[PDB]
Formats: structure tokens, sequence, C-alpha cells
């Protein structure tokens, strides 16, 4: 149908049709009479999968022959979403499969909706890993993603009576056609036990064993015939485990619980034993696999030349002491040589400065679970602190500040400190964040080892986040500048020479209108909710958190509503305000915020005087597949975190690429987005980092804002008095109390500027032509935020490998 | 190579080779360089599976169109063993696959050894279900096996220091290529809750729900293109189950434990809640599936015309009250009509008279778990006892004897009584057993309803138990009488006219010698144990149980050893005595018997004076795949249960078919085997049922035998004094105490006759020609013991359907 979706050749369509029928018959054991719509999805999935296999085998044998330096990306989260469409896009099969399925009397888009999201992540951190895998494959790097195959991913969110309810995401129910179990590479992982000191060295004995069974999932690069591997480990009990008889077999579940469920917390450290087991499990299995692959190319001097290990935050930080353990205890290297190898192999990425997110493990837990690792951590700490003491003699407070061991009521290991000590590179994920690391939380470490600290601004893959989710936009762009931009996103700059092109302006606006109509329909079909597609689509989708300030958006919404009620016959630009995202199950305030949003919707959406001028919708079960639908439909992107709290953000980049304008604070990557597009083409408001610091020095007093802003006072009085909860007048008392007395994120301080900035948004939306021209200026300068750029920088500046767009033979 | 294994045509071999390479590439994602031997097995398995699919689909659509009466065989056990070779045999692909794999540089028999047994049964009861499925398919019946897909089957037995150790049988580790998950037919199963009485009727409310997910496995008939289905249910928690968050997800394991593990008991009732849950789980899911299929052909008068339900013992007896529940509570039929339908639909097979095997469920368990079923059982009991009272007025003791409810310290439901009341047919599994049922434990029921009681003598499938495991014998038979006997085993009678044929005698003996050499090699390879292949192979393989009297065999072995030690320079016929079988994990005496057998081996096998004249080997991990190896190798079959205890036996029939002579008591099917072959061609010894009864009336005094038999006294003194356990002199004190004071199975009473009979065995073995002629007379009269005969009888006399050998189109 459209060019960017590839050719629909006669032979390929014919071959796809017969392979589809082959899988329906032989693989699914059905015929067309009893075939369910899900059967048709699986037949298509297997058919597309067949086209991956040759390239997958060829890629991996190519790496075996050439023996390039291997990149190992260790993460507890990989938020992959759906795989079918992405695979077709990257193999240039989308039009062929569409034609083939159409000829068999099936709608391919309907089949695509049957696939479950692989929701093995919470949000930005997990999705970044996913985008990164795509870019590493597209850039021809010998890269492997290593993680845990959770039986249950992020929970499905149901809204009941305006409240979040969680239900288990049983994503493997119907099977996963994309993965291949590799039981032959099953490896043992040890827990508990004790350390014995022999004449030869330390030995870790009397351990409990859990098996790690790998499942491999293909990661196709964009039309370069590269197919890399994501290897996810599943926990298995050994056959002699606990070996009355029946109970012993049933107790195998204990060992296998390690890979059962993803911890559902975003930017929050929960110091539970099961989480620690997961962290060691992935690290121990992965490192054995790495070393096996290295040996099968004795001399570990070359280890850092052939291996790079990227730690996705501190979650896999045990790789550092585990690598030391293997090198010292098993391979019998001397400490100093092992440490050199470890440091040169490992690099660490920090993703947040929020103090509640930092991993600080109780010593007593490590003592019991990983006794040898604790000993190694103590030794690392002693040698590291000796270096600090020699560099800064007499500075005893520096020693205690930099220690891996935090003293106190309960002693804890600071895993960030461990990572910095044991890595040759430490990076933040946006320029402002990386500077904050050097000036605040890692200041001492930067002073000791400045060369170690880098920036790598985050990015998103333009395959999933433009071509896949917004084919209409990708097409009208391709008509002007060709298709090269899909793997070279900087070429979008060529679109600046079309900002005054009348045809292009009309096409850009038409694509957005189409996306909005399609999404408005989706809302009525799958959720029976009615919206005006001519309204400004005002969207905030991301995890629910105080720092992200969904509450500030809520205050604006209520302000708009109150202004309409005061002057009902005055014209206002119609808006559909959409907010979506999951709250961590134990995060009370986040759950209260969800309830507030739905309660506002209940009032606003049923007020006859408002009409269809203001609608407030909570988007249920926000996830990657929903992001692919809503982001192309958005006019306005809400990126309104308190300055200094959002390390980067990546949703911001997705919206910019898809033709939404951004209202936001100078936080995370918003700073660089504004710099790229020009501040005149961004709706910037609010305190800068420096303003937040000044307010903190003086003391944040929310009462002052309440006293001086009448519109704000009215809203707080409405909340307190039960205007939005008639039958439960005190329902939102916790929210009001927090805002007035314990608001860490200064919602009131940015309220006035936010509301004024929102008026400037509405003003511009009244002039479609100039709105669209500003949009073109955003899309045109979004190139920097391709994860291809990000990964090229990791490759050159951290891993020491050169990327390549050279294709492998098909 | 050999005729009975089918044609190896050029096209078929070519097509098999390319499909093998296709699966290796696309399905296993490997090439020949990194392909493990297990990968080659799976490629072959998938290739063979492809040839099943067309026939499977065609068979099931044929049943949908013709709408025959459907046979539903409900069992908690299906002991299937391996599937690859059986599938090839039944599809006539064995030679083609052998040729194809040979041309690819692979040994097919080596690949066959990689397949795990599907060990979803304990022994005879489970294996009978397996043989039955094969015969139902071969006889063209629209039959479905329904059971539980246990994650763990019967444990693997390891012998450590002469003791049984159990390890989990993780049979699904590498995947199961034969099964197809059918998540689309997932059904809810209810537990706990309470009964509410409305104006409309009873309602079962506030229940906990577990989901039953079916997996379908194909069951091919012998070269008739029929492929039937075995549907096994797996337990799944619903997604809202227990919905802190993490613990709620982890607690899903509780619900899913229902299908986790097979209860490892043979002929023993263990009244545990988990077992009761398994029993209801299979029944509830199956009945919904049956009713669904019946409705999709309102009026339940025709239900018994279109449905037969065969209860494999009382384990699925809850089908009776469940069917009543559905018909009365949900379909709103009046009680009397529902009962008529239920009785005409259900038939019950009893498999043992051992009192410890009979299911008697505590009322308090049923009360809590299945409150509505208990109410229905009470109502059934009241109406049944009213009939008894009208038939036998004043006979109050009969009423209490026949009651479904047993009064006492704990009230119990007798499930056998429930089954008799609610079935139109009740059968035993061998003539002597069925007569014992009518004379003893079901005497009262036979007097009330004599027409209900039948015999169906057990059988074995000649596909697995001759053609598959003993191709050499099948071939030399086929050379004389053709191949028709494989699905018409009575034709083996034609072999009687070859009993004086010199070529046939030599061929029969040569095949046995080959089998013995092959098995002797297997012992050295996989277990590094050395044996004389010229010795008489004396084999007792079956579950370890007191009633089976492995101990009596032990006494004979020690007698032989003692006689050799007394007269070392006298000639004796050399023997290799092989005993194998698993003990139930909680069965102390059975575990002591295993230890005794190994302890005897330790003494006998290392005594220089014995030499290679006597060897005692314990065959570790006896299972279906091992039976397929050892049974063809055997000369003498030990079937030596105390008269009246082995309901039928089926191992006995396997040995008869494979050219072993039988030493045995007149118990179970041994009686009919002797009758078929002629008593002169069987080594019959010991008490008959009537002799056991006379001894019981008088009182069994083991001391009397000890006092009057010096050779027996010597053995008991050896056991007691520590001759077979030097470092642990009192190790076998429990065994001696049991034999002398608490022997339910009268081991000493048959000792003298057993030993004398064993001398007659040795005497005949000295004359190879006459030994072989007696063997021919056994093989020739083994036809009655084909499960095809058994199933034809069930079909005509119980289910009301006609079997057929007519082929379906390929
Ligand atoms: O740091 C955590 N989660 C994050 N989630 C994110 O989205 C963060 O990483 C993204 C990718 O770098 C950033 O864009 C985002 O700003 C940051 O909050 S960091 C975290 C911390 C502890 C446990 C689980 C997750
Ligand atoms: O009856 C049980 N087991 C049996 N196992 C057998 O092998 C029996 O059935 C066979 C098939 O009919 C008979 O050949 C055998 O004699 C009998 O013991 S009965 C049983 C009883 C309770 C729980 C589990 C199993
Ligand atoms: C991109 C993405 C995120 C991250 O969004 P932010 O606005 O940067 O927090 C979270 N969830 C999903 C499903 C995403 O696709
Ligand atoms: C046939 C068979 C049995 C039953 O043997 P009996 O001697 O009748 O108890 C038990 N186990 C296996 C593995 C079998 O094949």
């Amino acid at each position: 149908q459209i060019s960017v979706r590839g050719l629909a050749g006669v032979e390929n369509v014919t071959e796809l049709k017969k392979n589809f029928n082959r899988h329906l018959h032989f693989t699914l054991v059905k015929d067309r009479n009893v075939a369910t719509p899900r059967d048709y999805y699986f037949a298509l999935a297997h058919t597309v999968r067949d086209h991956l296999v040759g390239r997958w085998i060829r890629t991996q044998q190519h790496y075996y022959e050439k023996d390039p330096k291997r990149i190992y990306y260790l993460s507890l989260e990989f938020y992959m979403g759906r795989t079918l469409q992405n695979t077709m896009v990257n193999l240039a099969l989308e039009n062929a499969c569409d034609e083939a399925t159409y000829q068999l009397g099936l709608d391919m888009e309907e089949l695509e909706e049957i696939e479950e999201d692989a929701g093995l992540g919470n949000g930005g951190l997990g999705r970044l890993a996913a985008c990164f895998l795509d870019s590493m494959a597209t850039l021809g790097l010998a890269a492997y993603g290593y993680g845990i195959r959770y039986e249950f991913g992020i929970f499905n969110q149901k809204i009941c009576g305006g409240w979040q309810m969680e239900e288990a995401d049983d994503w493997l129910r119907y099977g996963n056609p994309w993965e291949k179990a590799r039981p032959e590479f099953t490896l043992p992982v040890h827990f508990y036990g004790r350390v014995e000191h022999t004449s030869q060295g330390a030995k870790w004995v009397d351990t409990q064993v859990v098996l790690a069974m790998p499942y491999d999932t293909p990661v196709p690069g964009y039309r370069n015939n590269v197919v890399n591997t994501m290897r996810l480990w599943s926990a298995k009990a050994p056959n002699d485990f606990n070996l009355g008889y029946i109970q012993a077999v049933l107790d195998r579940n204990l060992a296998e619980n390690i890979s059962r469920v993803l911890y559902p917390n975003d930017n929050f450290f929960e110091g539970k034993e099961l989480r620690l087991k997961q962290e060691y499990f992935v690290v121990a299995a992965t490192l054995q696999d790495i070393i096996r692959r290295f040996k099968s190319s004795t001399n570990f001097d070359a280890f850092p030349d052939k291996v790079a290990i990227q730690l996705n935050d501190t979650h896999p930080s045990l790789a550092i002491p585990e690598l030391m353990r293997v090198l010292v205890d098993l391979e019998r290297l001397d400490w100093d040589k092992a440490w050199e190898v470890t440091v040169k192999t490992c690099a660490y990425t920090n993703h947040t400065v929020l103090p509640e997110a930092l991993e600080r493990w109780p010593v007593h837990l490590l003592e019991t679970l990983l006794p040898r690792h604790l000993q190694i951590i103590y030794e690392i700490n002693q040698r590291f602190l000796n270096r600090v003491a020699a560099a800064f003699p007499g500075d005893v407070d520096r020693l205690r500040r930099m220690s891996l061991v935090e003293e106190g009521a309960v002693k804890r290991i600071n895993m960030a400190h461990l990572c910095i000590a044991g890595s040759h590179a430490v990076n933040g994920v946006a320029r402002i964040h990386s500077e904050i690391l050097k000036k605040t939380i890692f200041k001492d470490f930067y002073e000791l080892e400045p060369h170690k600290f880098q920036n790598k601004t985050n990015g998103i893959t333009p395959r999933r986040w433009l071509v896949l989710c917004n084919p209409g936009l990708a097409e009208i762009i391709a008509e002007r500048i060709g298709e090269e931009y899909i793997s070279d996103l900087d070429q979008l700059r060529k679109l600046l020479s079309y900002v005054d092109d009348e045809a292009f302006i009309r096409d850009v606006a038409k694509v957005k209108q189409e996306n909005k109509l399609k999404f408005a329909a989706y809302l009525e079909r799958e959720y029976k909710v009615h919206i005006n597609p001519n309204s400004l689509f005002d969207v905030q989708v991301k995890r629910i958190h105080e720092y992200k300030r969904q509450l500030l958006n809520c205050l604006h919404v209520i302000t708009l509503y109150n202004r309409i009620k005061k002057e009902p016959n005055k014209f206002v630009v119609p808006r559909t305000v959409m907010i979506g995202g999951k709250a961590a199950p134990g995060y009370h305030m986040a759950k209260m915020i969800i309830k507030l949003i739905t309660a506002i919707g209940d009032v606003v959406n049923h007020d006859p005087v408002v009409g269809d001028r203001l609608r407030v919708i909570f988007l249920e079960n926000y996830r990657v597949s929903l992001a692919e639908k809503v982001i192309p439909a958005a006019d306005l992107s809400e990126q309104i975190s308190t300055a200094g709290t959002e390390a980067s953000g990546t949703g911001n980049m997705k919206f910019m690429l898809n033709g939404a304008l951004t209202i936001g604070t100078m936080d995370g990557a918003n700073v660089e987005m504004a710099e790229e597009a020009g501040e005149e083409n961004f709706f910037i408001f609010g305190m800068r980092v420096e303003d937040v610091d000044r307010l903190d020095q003086r003391g944040y007093n929310a009462q002052e804002y309440y006293d001086r802003i009448p519109e704000l006072r009215q809203i707080i009085e409405q909340l307190s008095s039960g205007f939005f909860s008639p039958k439960q007048p005190d329902l939102f008392k916790d929210i009001v109390n927090m805002l007035m007395h314990h608001d860490r994120f200064k919602v009131f301080a940015d309220y006035e500027e936010y509301v004024k900035c929102q008026e400037r948004v509405s003003a511009l939306y009244k002039n479609p032509r100039e709105w669209t021209r500003m949009v073109i200026r955003n899309i045109a300068t979004s190139g920097k935020f391709s994860s291809d750029r990000t990964i090229a920088q990791y490759a050159r500046e951290i891993w020491g490998v050169e990327p390549s767009r050279q294709r492998l033979p098909a």
C-alpha cells in the first residue's frame, strides 16, 4: 500500500501464503473451519519467524568466525512490547504479509492486536534496553542482551470504581513463538553456603543450587540481515532438590520462584531477598556464559579486548564481585590482575538521582545469601579507600562518604559506589543529569577519577517509534527525502527546507488528524468512551509518580474547568486531556493520584455546561502497545517533572518524533530537545535546577502560594471540601496534606508559570498553520534522539568498537 | 532391513530427509555443526509428527460428520512410555526413517534412546490404559483418553548403597513434541464454597476456581489411518487469583500444584486432600468437555446413546455425582431422569481386591472440598438403600454392608459402592478376579443386580509388546504366517503347525539368544555389570510389593546359593536372576526388600566358588522403556503372587508373547494363560485360592514351615544372624519378624512347591529343543491376551459399539 512498508512481490506473497497454510496445518494442527483468530496470529508469527532463522544462524556463525569484541548488556528489565510488526518492518516484509493475509481473507492489523506485550519492564529503564538492542543490531554490533525470563511481567492495570486494580500478566499463557529454549546451555547458580579457607585459597561450599535455563529471542537489525540474541534465564530446580516425597516435589516451586515475577517498582529500591536473588541469578548465569564463549574462541589479559559488560544501573552490580570471584577463586589469578581485567571490562550507567531509588543492600542479607561476595566487596572497599586516603590525606569525612560500606543502625553496601570503583566508565543519560552526577551525588568520585565520568544522552529507536507506529508520517517524510533517514535520523534536518511548503504543511496536519480519528475510534471500540477528534489532544503518559507531577496537570485541568464554569459562554480551545500510567502496587500516593484523575473526569465529563470543550480521560493499562497508538495521536506532550528529577525521559523523544509539541520543564533530555529545536519552538516553563536549589536553601513553603494565588486556593478548597468526592468528603485529604506540608517536588511553585504557558499553547493551536510549522521544526530536529546515535557513542567512547551499516549476505 | 518394519521407498526416504533438515533448521534453529544428539532426536520426532497431523485432523472431522457414540476412558494414570518408535510402527514408517537417518549419518536407535518415557503411571493400571488407547484406535472406535498432565511422573529410581533413592522425573524439561496445547478449550473447575437452596434449586456458591487447560496427544491406530486423542488437563490459576502483590503472584503455585505430581502408590489408597483435588479436577474438566461435544452435534434422553464413560477404577468415581450435579442443578432435569442417564452412561472397572487399595474418603474432606457432591452422594445412598430394603426386607446388616457411607470413628464414603450403584456395568479384569468379586467383596451387590457384573480379561497391545520391542521374533513369525496377526493375534495359533519344524525351532531359539546378547551388552554399557548370556535369564519385573512375593524369589535364590556352597563341584544350570521394580516411597517393607535383593547380589556375585553359575542383579529404574528391553531377553517369567491377590497382571502376558516360559501361581490371568497354552506347558505351583482360604480358616502359622523345612530354617538363620549384612547384623530383622509372625501373603506356605517347580524348570532348560518347543506352544496360544480382544469385548458388551478394522483414507 505505502512505500516504506516494502515490496509485495508475486513470488514472496505466494510463498508467504503457502507457508502460512503449512503452519496452520502442521504447527497449529487446525484447518480453516475450526481456526480461531489467535490460530491465525500464530500461523503468521511462525511464518515471519521462519524468515529470521537463516539470518540468525548466519549472524552468530559470522561472530564465531570473525571473533569481534562482544558487547553484553545486562539488565533486569527488557520492555520489548510486541514482536510481529517490528520483525516485519526490519525484514521489509510488512506489505508482503499484508497482501498475503488479505488474499487469505484476513486483516493483518487485527491479527497483530492478538499478540501479548512482552512486558518484562516497568517503563523507561526497561524500554531503553529494548531500544538499545534494536540499535545495536541495526549498527552491526556483536551484542547480547541478558536478563530474566519473568513468568509474569508488569501487571495489567484495571480501573475499578476509579481505583487501580492489579492483575497478573500471564503473558506466556498461549506460548511465545519468538523464543527458543536452549536447555543444552543450562548452568548452575549457587546461593547461601559458607566460605572455607584452604592452603590453595578461598572456597565457597555447602551451597544451594538453582539451575539457569536460557531462552533465546532474535533481535533483527533494520534491513541489514543482522539478527542478534537476547538471552533470558529461567530458574529451574535440580532433579535431586529436597531429595515426604510429595512435599519435596512441590517445594521445587521455591527455587523456581526466582524467575516468577518482575518487581513492579519504577524509581524505587525495594530491598527484598527475592530481588537480590534475581540480581545474582542473572549475573551468575550470564558471566559463566560470557566466560564459556570467551574460552571457546586461559589468558585473561585479552578478556577486556574481547568482552564489554554494560551494567544497566546497579541492578546487575554483583557482576563486579562475581567476576572477581571467578577470576581469583576459580581461575587462580592474583587479585591485582583480576581487578584490572574487571575494571576494563565493566562500565556502569546511572539512570536516576532520586535517593529512594538507590540500591543499598543490608550487609546481613549479603552475609547469608552471598558470603564470598561480601568478603570480596570488603576487600574492594579497603583497597579503594586506601587510594582515596593517598589522594586526599587527612580527609576522613571523604573516606566515610566514599566507602562502599555505609555504617549506621543497619550496615549497608552502596551498590553505586561499588559500580564506580569497579568500572572504567560511568555515564548519566542526559547532559543535565550527567552534570548533576558530577556536582552532587558522585562529586567525590569525579574528583578522584574525572576521566571515568561521561554523558550518553538517551534515545529511542525510529523503527518502532516512527515507522512502525506512525506509517503515515514516515511515508510523507519519505516522499520528500527518501528512506535513508530510518537508519540515519539526522537526515530529518532536510525537512527544515519544507517548513514553508504548503503541500507538506497540509500533509503533516492530515496525518495527525488521521491518527487522532483512528485513536478516537479505538477509544469507542475497546473502551466505549466518546471524544471530540477536533480538540487539542493533551497527553501525559508515563508511570504515576510524585516527581513526574501528574498532580500539576490535574491542577491545570481543574483551573480550566473552573474558568469555564465562571464564564461558560466565552470561547476556549477544546481539549481532550489524557493521562495514563501504572502506579507501583505499594505506592499509596500514586494510587490516590489515579483516583483523583478519574474523580475529576467524573465531574468534568458529565457537566452539561462544559459540553465537549473539556474532556478528561484516564488511559487504562498504559504499556508499549498503547504508547504506539496514543503517541502518534497526540498534539501536546506533557513533560513536567520538577527540574533535576527526571534523569532523561524517553517518552518526550517519542512525542517529538511523532508531531506533538512539548510543554515541559528544563529537566532531563527536555533541555537538549529545546536546544535542538530552538527554545522558540518549545513550551518551556518553570523553575530551573538552580531555582529549585535556591528554594530548598530558603525552605519551600507551599502556604505562600496558596495565600497569593486565588485560583489555586479555590482548587485546594474544592479538593478538601469534597467537590470531587461528594459521598466521601475527606477522600483526598492525604493529597491536600502532602501538597500543603510535605511536597518534595514543589507542585505549587510551578503552577502559575505552567498555567500561563498552557494559555500560550491554546493560543497557538487556534492558528493551525503556525502550529503545524512549529511541529515541522520539532520533527526536523529530532534526529539527535535516535538510539542509533546513543549506541554509536557507547560503542566508540566506552566499548571500543566501531559500528557499521554494512549488510550481511541474505 | 526386515519386512514387518515397512517399505523404504525412494521418494519417502528423500522426503523424510529434507523434512528432517527443514526441522533441524527452522524448528530447532541449528545447523549440523552445532547440533546435539538431542537436536537430531527432536528433528526426527517433528518429522514423524508431521505424518500424524493430516490423519489426526481427518479422523476428528470424520467423527464430527458421522457422529458415532463416543467412548471416554477416564483415568488418573496413562503409562505411555516413549512415542517415537510406536508412531513409526503404526504409520509403517520405521524402515523409511531408519534408511533416511542412516543416509544422514545417524543411528536411529541411538536417537530413540534420547526420548524420555511419558511416565504418567505407576505400573499395571496405568499401562493398561495405554494399551487400551492403542487398541481403541486400531479398532476404529471414537475414543478419548482423559487424564492429568502431571508435570512430574513416576520418580526415577536410583540405587545408592543398595537402597532406593527417588528423584523427580522432570519429563517435560526439553519439551514434549507430541502434545498440542489447546488453551482455547480451557475450562473452570470449582472447589470449596457452600450450598445455597433457592426457590429454583440448589446452588454451589463462593467457590475457588482453578482453570483446566487441555493438552492433546495423538494416538495412532495400527496402519488404519485412525488417530485418536488423549486429552490431559493441566491446572492453571486464574489471572485475578489472590488479586502484597508479589506474594499473591507467587501463591498461584498453590492452585497449579493440582497437576504437579503423580501419586507414586501402586495398590494403595492414600487419602490425601491433594489426591482428592486431582480426582475432581480431571472429572469436572472432562465432563464439561463431554457435554460441550454432545451439545454441538438440550435433550439428554439420547446422552447414553452418544456417550460412554469408562471409570478406570474408583479414582474418577466423582464423575457419577458430578454428572448428577450438572444434570440436576444446571440443566434442571428431575432426579430420576438424571439418574437413569447417569447409570446408562457410566461403567466401572475394578482392578484389585486388596483392602488397603480401596478408596474410602473421609466425609469431612468431601464436606469441605465438595459440599454439593456430598449432598448428592447422601441422596444416592438413601435411594439405593431404599431399593435394597425392598428387595431384602428386614436384612438390616445387609443395609449397613451395602451403604455408600461407612460409619465409625471417622465416617467415610466407599467409592466402590458409589460406582456400583451408579454404573450399568461392573467388571473385573480376569476370570478368577471377577468371580472373587461376585463371591466376596461385592457379593451383596451381585445378589441385588446380577446382570451388572461382567468379566473383561486384560490384555496387552501386540504393537508395542511384540513388533516394537521384539522385531526379530515378529519377523520370523511373519515369514511363516504373514503380517495379519499384528492386528489379529489369534492367528498365532497357526504356529502350532510349526512346533515340529526344525527351521522354526532354530529361528525361535536364535532370536532369543540375540535378544539376550543385546541385553547383556546393554547391561555392560549403561550399567557396567557383567553377565553370562548362556545362562537361564530368570526375570521378575513389576512393582515391589509383599503380595507379589519378590521375597519368595529371594528365598529360592538363597536356596540355590546354599546348595552350590554345600556341593560346589556338582553341575547346576547357570542362572542370571534379575529382579526390578520401584517401591512406593513410604512403603518401608518394599524398600527393605530392595535392600535385601542387592545384599544377596553383593554376597552371591562376589563368591569365587559360585563363579558365573549364579548371578543376582537388581534392575534399576524399571519402567516401560526398560520392560521393552528386558522382556524379549527373558527365558523365565516369575508370576508368583499369592493366589487371590493379583487381579490380572499384564507383565505375565508380555513375557508369554516374547518367548519366555512362566513359573507362576494360579492367580489372576495366569489361570487363563495356563488354560490357553495347556497346563503341561506352564510351570504351575502352590496354593490355589481355595487352599489359601483353608489356611486362613485354620490360622497361618509360619513357625510350622520353619520347623519342618531345614533348608528354609537355614535361610532364616542366615538373615537373622547377619550373613547378608556383616556390618549391620540386625538389618533384616523386620523382614524376618514379618515372615515369622505377620505375613499376610504366606511366603513360607508356597516355598517347598516353588523350589521343586524351579528344579523342573532347570531340568527342561538342559534340553534346548524341548524348551523351545514349549515356548512355541506358549507364543502360539498368546492370542487371547491381545488388548484388541479385550477392547472388542468392552465395545460389544458394555459400550454398545461395533469395532472395525476398515481403514480411513490417507
Ligand atoms: O531507576 C529506576 N527506574 C528508572 N526508570 C526510568 O525510567 C529511569 O531511566 C530512564 C532511562 O534512562 C530515564 O529516562 C528516566 O528518566 C529514569 O527515571 S530510572 C529503578 C530503580 C530501582 C529499581 C527499579 C527501577
Ligand atoms: O489398584 C491400584 N493399582 C493397581 N495396579 C495394578 O497393576 C492393578 O491393575 C492392573 C490392571 O488391571 C492389574 O493387572 C493388576 O493385577 C492390579 O494390581 S490395580 C491402585 C489403587 C489405589 C491407588 C493407586 C492404584
Ligand atoms: C517510553 C515509555 C516510558 C517512559 O516514558 P517517560 O515519559 O520517559 O517516563 C514508559 N512506559 C512506556 C510503556 C514507554 O513506551
Ligand atoms: C506391564 C508393566 C507392569 C505390570 O506388570 P505386572 O507384572 O503385571 O505387575 C508394570 N510396570 C511396567 C513398566 C510395565 O510395562
